[PDB]
DNA sequence: AGCGTGGGCGT
DNA sequence: TACGCCCACGC
């Protein structure tokens, strides 16, 4: 295929292109988490969501809302997207 | 609301 | 292989 890592665990039918996303991906059946938290020592499955979750020690909001008057902040991109389509709906 | 944790994707 | 990025769903 143009998928050729392919997930062999019970009951599980991905596949993906690239290796390392397999890799990834079955850390969800293994419980496996490589990325600890150096402040809380909690544990993650990814790198970054690592990243992201470590913003909730300092209270980094890197992404701003652009509407006039709104001083709303968010840690993730994510978040911001909501917020934006929650200002025009 | 805030944030865990998958996906495709880029580099 | 390393690390993320945005998108998205689900509490
Ligand atoms: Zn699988
Ligand atoms: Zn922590
Ligand atoms: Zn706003």
């Amino acid at each position: 295929s143009e998928k050729p890592y392919q997930c062999d665990f019970k009951d599980c039918e991905r596949r993906f292109s690239r290796s390392d996303q397999l890799k990834r991906h079955q850390r969800r059946h293994t419980g496996v988490k490589p990325f600890q938290c150096k402040t809380c020592q909690r544990k993650f499955s990814r790198s970054d969501h690592l990243k992201t979750h470590t913003r909730t020690h300092t209270g980094e909001k890197p992404f701003s809302c652009r509407w006039p008057s709104c001083q709303k902040k968010f840690a993730r991109s994510d978040e911001l997207v909501r917020h934006h389509n929650m200002h025009q709906r």
